[PDB]
């Protein structure tokens, strides 16, 4: 029953989860040795060979810490309510309205191969029958379902987690930080799947039209949504440091609210909405702590973080400019992808004080330069990027280019089973992957790709530079 602070959170009770991982999924593709440049797979922990460095759970900790911290300020609240409610006017215009979701479809949409969380802590496929669950996670689920239906309460319980990705090498071999995962529960993913799957839905459909960008891709929806950026005058990447931790509940409170209204079964979500904005149960292994503030990277969260993204803008910039928010919309165009945004616009923003109100809220923007300074807005849209390709645009029009470290990146690595050591290569020789690496390279001139198809011809139909380009960008 125990007590106290943990990484400056309040103590709940002993945690179940099991160790945090200790393994990556990447793989060396060749033996050759790697510059002193290049990523590598994050640390992974006392056992990993590259660097005697801290304990796993330090690094939690030190992730944790953010999350204690003291809130930024409320916009106005006549701003707030305007804004909120000029944002779901809009979506009430745009979204087509949604069939209530199954249990079964929720069952579906569920990744199966994540693991299930708390209590099981087990991969989902393997309760999974192709068409139900069975056994424990069938229990849960069918357990998580009847509370849904019936409009009752349950506490999520979500499993900390550290995420196994590239990282540049100074994260590895100097200030080793590794990224924070929210693992929500299995009865929490029925039911938020089933309260706002319809809402996801409904807001994929619009990916082009609203700028919740989620569902987009890259490479036939782009195109169109530069062009559209490309029409206001003035244009800006706020980049955030540390978005997850920095939200305020007061903030997404009002995002759930959104959802909740735009869901076909308003009264029953809601019951799930409330429950994903109480303070959350996170299990840390040693303890569950209490985590009061900030967003839950677990389960939907992607729009509440995208919807929360809209408002914090759409805050600052009425702020600032005084211009009422259905204005500003009508006089700019914005991308969200949760912490990723391009905003576009026709009005005079100041950005000194555009930044003054990010901060203010507690938000941290950040510069190119990485330098101190109000944020920068430019007349040109090339340059800004979004969703890991920089905006492009040439006589046929505009397009997200990936940059070469991430190509010559997945030319060096490749995904199998868990392992010790990320520099062991993968006995056996993924042309699904090698295929869209070639149409990356195409979009870098002639030089490039010759370089980049010559290393994937040794990996072993690999056709001329602009025969592929014209394929990639255009039929």
């Amino acid at each position: 029953r125990p007590s106290g602070t943990y990484a400056g959170l309040p103590i709940a009770d002993y945690g179940d989860a099991p160790p945090l991982s200790t393994k990556t999924m990447f793989w060396r593709t060749s033996p050759e040795k790697l510059p002193p440049g290049a990523w590598e797979p994050a640390y992974l922990g006392s056992k990993d060979e590259r660097v005697d460095g801290p304990s796993l759970q330090q690094v939690m900790r030190d992730q944790l810490k953010p999350y204690s911290e003291p809130r930024g300020l409320l916009p106005p609240q006549e701003i707030l309510d305007a804004v909120c409610d000029a944002i779901e006017n809009r979506l009430e215009n745009t979204l087509e309205p949604q069939k209530p979701w199954t249990f079964k479809k929720a069952c579906e949409s569920l990744d199966k191969n994540t693991s299930s969380g708390y209590p099981y802590h087990k991969q989902k496929s393997k309760d999974w029958t192709g068409s139900a669950f069975i056994g424990d996670l069938g229990d849960q689920a069918t357990h998580a379902n009847n509370m849904y239906e019936m409009g009752k309460s349950m506490r999520p319980i979500y499993t900390a987690a550290l995420k196994d990705e590239l990282v540049k090498p100074d994260k590895i071999y100097g200030k080793i930080k590794k990224r924070l995962l929210w693992g929500s529960d299995l009865g929490t993913m029925i039911r938020a799947a089933r309260a706002f799957g319809p809402f996801c839905d409904a807001l994929k459909e619009t990916c082009i039209f609203n700028p919740i960008r989620v569902g987009m891709s890259m490479n036939e929806d782009g195109p169109f949504i530069f062009a559209r950026h490309a029409n206001f005058r003035y244009h800006m990447d706020a980049d955030y440091t540390r978005w997850d931790s920095t939200q305020q509940r007061a903030i997404l409170k009002r995002a759930g609210d959104i959802m909740v209204r735009l869901s076909p079964e308003p009264d029953l979500a809601r019951v799930v909405m409330d429950d994903l904005l109480a303070p959350s149960l996170l299990d840390v292994g040693d303890y569950k702590i209490v985590v009061e503030e900030g967003l839950p990277s677990g389960c939907c969260t992607t729009q509440l973080n995208s919807l929360a993204h809209w408002i914090l803008t759409l805050c600052a910039m009425v702020e600032v400019t005084r211009v009422d928010p259905d204005i500003v919309m009508q006089e700019s165009e914005f991308s969200f992808y949760g912490d990723d945004e391009v905003v576009s616009t026709n009005l005079e923003l100041d950005m000194v004080k555009y930044t003054m109100a990010l901060r203010r809220y507690g938000l941290l923007p950040t510069r190119a330069d990485k330098e101190e300074g109000p944020l920068e807005r430019r007349q040109t849209l090339q340059g800004i990027s979004f969703l890991r390709r920089a905006i492009v645009g040439d006589q046929f029009g505009w397009y997200g280019r990936l940059d070469r470290a991430s190509i010559d990146r997945q030319l060096l690595w490749t995904k199998g089973p868990n392992h010790q050591n990320p520099f062991e290569t993968l006995p056996g020789h993924r042309p699904s992957q090698l295929m869209a690496l070639l149409g990356e390279a195409a979009m870098h001139g002639e030089k490039y790709y010759r370089t980049v198809a010559s290393r994937v011809s040794k990996e072993a139909v690999v056709p001329r530079h602009r025969s592929v380009l014209r394929w990639v960008r255009f039929g």
